[PDB]
DNA sequence: CACAGTGCTACAGACTGGAACAAAAACCCTGCAG
DNA sequence: CACAGTGGTAGTACTCCACTGTCTGGCTGTACAAAAACCCTGCAG
């Protein structure tokens, strides 16, 4: 039987059928090799018909894959942290032994890639963007942006890589086309109609990172600290044709997750030195400023449609909020980024203030400090300008950061407990010896009951586990006085009562009663602090206690949320950055930022995360 | 446009084609429609096929797949550094789309390796070892080795784990059986005979490792530095019946590789202090010093054979 | 990477004196040529000549150390 | 003279196509053989 | 009131190893008509 001989062997057999199919291809199709054999064989198998093969023969060509489709292979490789070379190892293994290979080769995965990265879909900005090129196919650009490397100027030491802003925007926006059209159908809105009234709200974050080791390479020399600038799409809603203040279509269900945080720019720069950070990150701010005005026109769902963008920079820590706005940092006399009170007026009256600071007034105050029209002395001009000693570089929405606020308050209560173990308000001047002894007994008691090893620095998780009532009642037994016990216990209770207003995604729905009583509860909190703990809070408050006892109701009223705009998305993305610089990038100084950027853009797509569930 | 019409139009689109095919089958191959129509695709596609033509054509009734043996799946999982939960994610995704499931579930892998780990094969020493129990199924044993944790003594601040020496050795030797049999074959020495004089030379190594971060956990408090005792089978040779110092069979071609270094004991202990290190590592050195004397008996390649170390 | 010869060539350029520039290069040469005996897997096969010459080469290395670097290797080895 | 990778790029071998050839595998078929 | 994990164990839920008859859906030889959609041509502005 011919099924036992080689494929070369068969030469003599099928000559006449090849002649017949070549003659037949002319008169009806023109060269269609596939169909003339496909519809013949699939139907001739069903002549003596068992359906066992009818399933195998139906999906063989068109839908879907046969084997698993290349896009499914790409998703099951990116979303499980499989290195390319490990995947090729698995591919060879599953194919050579009993295959019938299922996965696709590497070079066809790499070909289904150029559709996901930016620089593939066409778009149009109306009107034309200001001092921004109109070419829509730019991929990964080097962040140096044309430095005249010549030796006599400032050196070009910094390596950097970045997409263009609008191109990554339109790609990460067209990726959500599935869910935007499904929201359009769910709300049952008109499709052909109401195409130009969309509105996008986008949270962007910035952050630095320490002790990133460096490599030998070939140069140039580079610092260890790395800086990562990334953005995330929070919500997309519709406006036309009337007032209809909000008609949401898509809202990110989990804004703090890794899976929704899109990297835009990576640098090997320190955060401290302003010169290099501003030189590299200048073009991004110019793109943002020129993009806030114009409207995007994108082909989605079969039709071209017009979008507008709204940016809210909220993912910055206080060090960077003060750097990017020129204020002095951070143990300064002026504690609040939003208000103008000094340390004294904020230890005196804790719970009454109003938000004033913004971008435009800070620019104008730098102008006043520089022109100095009244010939004032330095120390008093500083008070007249209220801490603006530098020109603001970038606009950030006036909001509080959740995670570092929780950490600040947890370190504050940890210091209070330490003071309490010993008697601090009887003997006001202790030594370092007794301080270390009190800290040691506090850590031993916390480890014995709460199951918490000591910490070098207060990370978020130790701050969630420390400020709970079990821990306080585990430290209440150490403090001998029976009145201080009740005091700090009611303090912890008030704090646990006011926490979910700021730490929740939407306090307006998940915890309305705690929202309604935040002002009064903070009043009682500050009253207990002023009364009983005055030995510690006479004239010195931390800047986070002020932010959380004065400005929280106004913040949650302005936008409607706090924790949903936290810096979690970037902080946690740093983990992905480290695991992608060690496992998935070329080991060289020249190329490796490009690989981390590409793989981290692929991990954070929605279209490749649709296949991880595959309808359960 | 030939994309989606039903049967009874392609019927008369290809009536003459199928009549000619049946005529050819009757003229030369008797008339077996299936064998003809299955082979029609081979040459028509192969004029220009990429590679997937051959795969989807060999996807015929033969093969076949139902999926790889669970051992191959286990090897893929332990050699691509895939976490168990990530592997289950891959399994669910590959079965839900177009499956036809290939990979095995987790619960059949968990019983698939019960042979590879120690404490499975039967073995016995002679003469019986000193100060070592004869149970041959001891798996992962806690290294503390019966410390009377009671408060007044020196406390047990150490979390450690270790395989017993003899059991991990007989499993690492029973695993290399393929290569020692193949060496006997290539060397053209008789397999059944002169099986009593083997000799196994084993390189052992001990090392510490700094700044292993501690966990919150329950207790007790533990230092951060860890110590990792491991060993590796360097070479195995034959001497019997004699006249040769040795006749080598298996020699590790890549001794320094990370693929050939078998861990034996893990501890959370500092290297500087001596009392904790020696109290944990007492038993290992004891049964090692007691093992150099006697000879091991294993059932390998079908027969009972004797080993020295 | 630093024990190779083309690396001693980048250092010999900073040393102003010439006799020392030759001395340290002769030292690097002797070392590159006695290293593979104890770094190789099986020196009895891959490099037999270096194994046969290790005694004389070590003698000469020690002689050069005592001669032109005595100020450092008087009593600390 | 650690060693298993770290991904992208480059070019080596595996394919067709008729022309035509040889060697071989093995049926069957004739010569010369008792 | 982050969040996606980390592997093992107990529990539920289901989907199957064998015996059995019965049932429907869909294959095959041409004949027979109803719809499909251009294209012709026919008669009219
Ligand atoms: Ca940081
Ligand atoms: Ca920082
Ligand atoms: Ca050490
Ligand atoms: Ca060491
Ligand atoms: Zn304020």
């Amino acid at each position: 039987h011919l099924l036992s001989l080689t494929r070369r062997a068969q030469k003599h057999r099928l000559r006449d059928l090849k002649n017949q199919v070549k003659t037949f291809a002319e008169k009806e199709e023109g060269g269609d090799v596939k169909s003339v054999c496909l519809t013949l064989f699939l139907l001739a198998l069903r002549a003596g018909n068992e359906h066992k093969q009818a399933d195998e023969l139906e999906a063989m060509m068109q839908g879907r894959g046969f084997g698993l489709h290349p896009a499914v292979c790409l998703a099951i490789r990116v979303n499980t942290f499989l290195s390319c070379s490990q995947y090729h190892k698995m591919y060879r293994t599953v194919k050579a032994t009993s295959g019938r290979q299922i996965f696709q080769p590497l070079h066809t995965l790499r070909n289904a890639e150029k559709e996901l990265l930016p620089g593939f879909h066409q778009f149009e900005w109306q009107p034309a963007l200001k001092n921004v090129s109109t070419s829509w196919d730019v991929g990964i650009i080097d962040g140096l942006s044309g430095w005249t490397v010549s030796v006599d100027d400032v050196p070009a030491d910094t390596i950097s890589r970045r997409f263009r802003y609008d191109v990554a925007l339109v790609s990460a926006l067209k990726d959500l086309e599935e869910d935007i059209m499904e929201g359009l159908r769910e709300r049952a809105l008109d499709d052909s109609m109401c195409t130009s009234g969309f509105t996008v709200v986008v949270k962007e974050s910035c952050d630095g990172m320490g002790d990133v080791s460096e490599k030998h390479g070939s140069g140039p020399a580079v610092p260890e600290k790395a800086v990562r600038f990334s953005f995330t799409i929070m919500s997309i809603s519709i406006r036309l044709e009337g007032e209809d203040d909000g008609i949401t279509i898509f809202q990110e269900q989990k804004p703090n997750s890794e899976l929704s945080c899109r990297p835009l720019c990576l640098m090997f720069v320190d955060e401290s030195d302003h010169e290099t950070l501003t030189a590299i990150l200048g073009p991004v701010v110019a793109e943002r400023k020129a993009m806030m005005e114009s409207r995007l026109i994108i082909s989605v769902g079969g039709l071209l449609r017009s979008f507008r963008f709204f940016f809210r920079g909220t993912g910055y820590d206080e060090k960077m909020v003060r750097e990017m706005e020129g204020l002095e940092a951070s143990g300064s006399t002026y504690i609040c980024t939003l208000c103008d009170s000094t340390r004294a007026e904020a230890s005196q009256n804790m719970v009454l203030h109003s938000i004033t600071r913004s971008h435009d007034e800070n620019l104008e105050r730098y102008e006043i400090w520089r022109k100095n029209p009244f010939s004032e002395s330095a120390d008093e001009l500083r008070d007249r300008v209220k801490g603006v000693s530098a020109k603001p570089f970038m606009e950030t929405q006036p909001t509080l950061d959740a995670l570092h606020c929780d950490i600040g308050n947890a370190t504050e209560f940890y210091k209070i407990f330490q003071d309490e173990i010993g008697e601090v308000y009887q003997k006001p001047n202790p030594s370092r010896e007794e301080r270390r002894r009190w800290r040691s007994t506090l850590d031993k008691q916390l480890r014995k009951k709460m199951k918490l090893k000591p910490v070098m620095r207060m990370n978020g998780n130790y701050a969630r586990r420390l400020m709970t009532r079990e821990a306080v009642e585990a430290v209440c037994e150490l403090v001998p006085s029976e009145e201080r016990r009740e005091a700090l216990l009611k303090l912890m209770d008030l704090y646990l009562q006011m926490k979910p207003v700021w730490r929740s995604t939407c306090p307006s729905r998940d915890c309305p009663d705690q929202l309604c009583q935040y002002s009064y509860n903070s009043q009682q909190f500050a009253d207990l602090l002023s009364s009983m703990f005055k030995y510690r809070y006479d004239g010195k408050i931390t800047n986070y206690l002020h932010k959380t006892l004065a400005h929280v109701p106004e913040i949650v009223e302005r936008d409607g949320s706090i924790g949903a705009w936290a810096s979690e998305g970037n902080e946690s993305g740093n983990k992905l950055f480290r695991r992608f610089r060690k496992m998935n990038a070329r080991q060289s100084k020249t190329f490796e930022l490009e690989d981390i950027l590409k793989h981290h853009w692929l991990y954070t797509s929605k279209y490749l995360q649709k296949f991880m569930e595959a309808h359960k």
